[PDB]
């Protein structure tokens, strides 16, 4: 027992309440982009539609992956996530995603703005979150790699050279 | 040859009756995978892994779920709207508490909820098999499905 | 605003003891049909052996994945299964399966005997049921398109011309 | 005790009506294939490859539809024909061009054959459905992913 | 060579008594797996979720376990019964109870239920293996896994 | 220091209008081959019913695989395949499978005299199509040693001693 | 405070030489099963070809598993086998599988003769391998158990009421 | 061979010794885990017996992964790991822990204090690890994430709300 | 016994000029796995997923392709390279531009650059056939490989 | 009815000795495990990469061995000991060296460290079998895996 | 109307020179694999593993060509002798030796033995090549996979 | 829409030309690893080929991976790779491969040293790349880490002790 320790409760790191309230903001703005991504799979019609519809479920699959890896990393630190329904859309940075029918020229212009609103998030927590746990800066950092290649592949299909 | 003539043969297309009972499913279809993962994520106490598990089960259910409504109603024509606010504004679930919960107490909530979802499907089924019976048998898939899983979540609250 | 229902307590459908009963006539032939075709497999000898030891596995596995299924479908509507050997036996409507070693074209007319019962059973409850309860007759419609798909598999080797 | 004693219990037969009926869907189902291969090969022009998926996919699942119908005539004891002369002697759905064809052109044409077998289906549905409702079950099965194939190809054309 | 020059060579039969000692095996092993699945619909209460899943690996293990054994009898040219008659006039287990049981009820049932199961290979085992060694290392992993099955549910009713 | 070609627009092999033509005579017959093989394969009844049932599922497979590879080899080398009902029924050399149920051992004699019709064909065209381009006349290797061996399969049913 | 052995070379089981000549024996017993497996696999022809045509090439598989797992157990315990061509030819004690073609019937008589001259030899080895290595004994009790499975499931075939 | 460099050895990164005892540490209390781990699948006894067993063993995956990745990148680094019985013993900061049966509601509270500890000594050296080397900062930073994963799901078993 | 006595039985071995015909078709076939590489990364425009998705398929093939040839370079003696500098000055293709291009014009410059690297391996067909036919099936297989390449590059462009 | 009447049926329990008797061959599967792991990361030389992926493999065999057994030292009402400091303080195997260790003084130290794990194994066999043929089949199984082992590592450094 | 009209068409019969051509490929490749799975189990010393497992890939691949060629001498009616008697009788390869054998040797041995392999599909290959192509396809397939086998073993002997 | 953004058009995050310039360096020097890598796998010959074959595959595979992250980080950022033959030769750093057959021992020491120049020019990068952007950092460390790992796995083979 040379090195061992003694103590009968050793605490977990526990994220303070800025950290577990910029979590908190990443979580929302992946949720509406995974509500949103699917609006846009499900309405897209027009010329290269199933490309897109394809395209859109990827990107909901990601950020379905990425909202339970931030909320589940909020519980590992002791913070407590909140993805429902009302708070998500009370308070989700993404521009409202529009009704009906849209062209797919539309809904890749849609699409690459709310993605890029969702890894502005991101970006923008990305240094306080780095400053009190580096751990979670790197899930981060797969989250903004992730959603920025989406964005890229979902705008191209617009891009005129 | 008994080969048709017409050159533009059409779809069958849903009322609009039946595109907003489909909208009524999508909606709490979509609005109970949001609970469930909130439930799934803040859940705590006693047999907490077996209840994480399951309610990802029924997130999975649920998801899958929402996406054969949406695709149905485009299929015939209709146009499906899960947005937040939306769902948020028109789903018929009571709402799913915030925080911590116990064990004890997500298994209650989580099995009123799914019960409140399966009360939407059957209450516009008789409507939906009148108009179009093959959209029927995808609500029985729904109903069997997240009875399934009331059945799995409630059992463990149950007494003798 | 707001469609949020706000009772605290909503319960479940639950079926009726005639509803019970009528899924229970279901199970106990189906845990028949499964018991009685391992029997078969074991037991057929003689020309196409292979064939038909393969085909009663395929029967039996089905048999056992519908059984699982109405058992459950019985618990999700609080009815209560029971498929107990006494009970299986004394309550079965199936004929006996014959003991000893039986020939492939005696076991082929036998086991399509025993599905065609099991079928009947269905059939004979299927109104009853889909009255009560249209998802619980669809979850019948798979085990009778399933059942009647193996009969013809299976009772083909006897056909003739 | 509850054990039948008759030792031949003999199983549901379709009558030759009901026979007829999943034969008219069988032919039109193995027509789509055959239209669906070679809108598959010779389709040109944007969007090409999505097309050339998109109609395998079809392919697919109306000849698993068509293995379906024939397999369930077979279990009643009819007995299908999906011989080429039947099938062009008696599909209803309109022939396919020769040569090569534009995406656009491929894309409203293939929507009009699913629309067309949707439509055998859905006419044959309720002797269908009165005769034998397991049956009709499967049917709900084709019409539900034929009508999924045809908004997942015409929404390539769709302009708004 | 050293090539044996007999048409036919006989292979190993088993006596009769081998084959009844088997026998016995069989159904108990049925009897545990039907007992099994009741136990399996049944359960209720705290830890459902474990005892549910727990119950049907139990069940695929005795499943697999009554296969061995009665195509081991066939390989030596004995004859396995395991119609519902014969596995409920002669097997060894105690009845399962009728109606919903709660999960400690279940866990000590079930427990007791493999140890009789186990108890009837390990009576015969002598026997068996003085006859055929080969047969004895089949009894082995039944008696092998069968335990491991008895530990890891009963484990759930163990205070310390 | 280079060897790059410098040509903006260098041209694809393109098939001779009888190239074509014979490739179209092995698709006809592969796709009546594959029509066939499943109107065999729902109608077989009798002694070995489930083995034919089974194998002839295999050749059909087997025979579907084949009509597409010959079809795009075509379309690769710019020809244009026709593969509709009508054509096929009209142009395919194979004799006509017999209506309604069929026996074992006459689904065996029939189905093996089709793939050899089917074989012949593309022995028929092999040295011209080998002649034009070596590498399509690997593709016809392929499918004469796989429909050959089907062929094997099937009839060996009905080989006595 | 410590159980550690201190030889800085510890030796292994060692074989005798009667141990080795005993897997040897089932050794080329089972090299010459799988090659009289393959034999009867191609040239068996009539009723019920396919399914022996298959259940002779899990036959192949089972024996060729048994002959490496035989082969490795001498070589893991210091003894060296031979599975040679001649060696096999000039000692096994299998009766040679006849020529050319053989029906259904006479192959399922002659392949169940030969497992039952395999499962011999190992049955015959067996107490002077138990004795020995009773972990050796275990290896045998599998081929035993997998072998006299195939035989049951080859032989039925010709089994009559 | 414009920017092409001409040495004819190029000599990778190498570890500073006050780097290799810091993954020294890390790695030790990995084993020490691993080992603990397997303890308590074994011997947790009680309410929800099957969850933690099943827990246990994927933490036990987890480290074993980790302790794999730390070692195997000290070797990339030119470091020397130790992951002997002893040393570990000898080593570790993990409190011991106890002998025999332990109830799960013990062992949910011992295990998450040593997963607490492990996490400790990986945040304890994160700092220097990254002053030196980023890439293994990255290493520590997925260990972090999935043990405190692993503590949360674990300890909230416990949880009384 | 007809065993042959030799100790020493060699292998196949290639002529320089064979060696040289392979080594041809090897860094046509790295170059356009390079190139395929570069349009992957840098195609813009309509339907620019398909075009994307395609060319990593073109590529995956043409690096296949390139290790079956360098192998059978290997196993007849003879000795690839395909190092940077000597695919750059040996490659018959015409060079693939820098960056960012439109998918109509990738299209047409993958097409052009597929065809030049089917037509080194046409070129040198007769004379490797000739020496070993075993090489030329190899080289039938990249030649029906890389033409359905072609044919699914292409046809995104074509008119009618 | 042959139905045994008894409420409560225990099942098989070990002797003390027994239980020791795993606990031994438990300690060294461990410590093998571990020093597998220790020469798995630190051999060097030639061959290097066959030693490396053998050694995991071995480390794999043991891993599942350990656990095997102290699963069976728990279905049998025993309680296994695989902490740190017991496995070092009661191990039978010779330490392995820290350190760098040439692949073929890694090859003669693996095998004797198996070669001692697999005296352990033999040494408490017949006590074993004595009591639960069942047991001894396990130590069967590790015998032939571990001795296996032995064959593959050790043939690295054999001279004709 | 281009159909066919005789009852029965005879499929192409293989002459017995043909046959007798594809039986002298079948006895060297089963030998080889014979010779193959020898030199598995008996290699030692330095770099065993690598060569132990490379053996056995050989031995995968011969015996899918063994099987490959005698089902294709049943496809075309000949009759294939697969027969330790018959292989050892007519056989072409060089004996391999008894006993242990050093990585060395069993190299150079080993690729002495798919070389005569080989030479013995090279020399039959024009016969088989006139009388029927798709044969000699084969033929390719086993002479690139061999002579792959005979590079991949024989580069461990040669210095450079 | 409480807290969302009202803007029509949100842009993406964009490199630098600096950092655009860093990650083309990695991509060519990525490149020339994967062909060097080829090079050596086809051309290596000698004691332990097998091994190093084998290896050398491995590593292709991992830095054929990371040329395509690299690649697809700068196409995300809007930055432009150029991984053409002439490109890649004229501007990688890594030292050329030699021609013809060459020892395994001496492609130990090659590849050695060109996965040290590859991991070189990746580490000359990192601080820049880690300035501008953190989540590009993180693939960065993968392929340092991945590498590493490689050159371990390589050179031990050469290793004397
Ligand atoms: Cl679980
Ligand atoms: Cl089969
Ligand atoms: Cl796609
Ligand atoms: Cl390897
Ligand atoms: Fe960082
Ligand atoms: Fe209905
Ligand atoms: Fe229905
Ligand atoms: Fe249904
Ligand atoms: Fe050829
Ligand atoms: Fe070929
Ligand atoms: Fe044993
Ligand atoms: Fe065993
Ligand atoms: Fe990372
Ligand atoms: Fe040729
Ligand atoms: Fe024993
Ligand atoms: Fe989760
Ligand atoms: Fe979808
Ligand atoms: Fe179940
Ligand atoms: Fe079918
Ligand atoms: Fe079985
Ligand atoms: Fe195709
Ligand atoms: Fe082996
Ligand atoms: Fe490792
Ligand atoms: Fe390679
Ligand atoms: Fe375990
Ligand atoms: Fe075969
Ligand atoms: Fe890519
Ligand atoms: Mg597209
Ligand atoms: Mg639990
Ligand atoms: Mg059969
Ligand atoms: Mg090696």
């Amino acid at each position: 027992m040379s090195a061992r320790r003694t103590e009968s409760d050793i605490q977990g790191f526990h994220a303070t309440p800025e950290f577990g309230g910029n979590l908190q903001k990443v979580l929302v703005d992946l949720i509406e982009l995974s509500l949103q991504g699917k609006q846009a799979h499900w309405n897209v019609v027009g010329s290269n539609f199933r490309d897109l519809h394809l395209q859109l479920d990827e990107l909901v699959d990601f950020a379905r992956e990425g909202s339970d890896t931030i909320a589940e990393r909020m519980r590992a630190l002791d913070a407590v996530p909140d993805g429902r329904s009302d708070t998500v859309a009370a308070t989700t940075t993404l521009p409202e995603f529009p009704a009906f029918e849209r062209s797919t020229a539309d809904v890749v212009d849609l699409i690459t703005t709310r993605i890029n609103a969702t890894v502005d998030t991101i970006r923008r927590v990305h240094d306080a979150v780095d400053a009190e746990d580096p751990s979670t800066a790197d899930l981060l950092h797969g989250l903004i790699d992730g959603l920025e290649k989406q964005a890229w592949l979902i705008r191209s299909e617009n891009r005129k050279v």
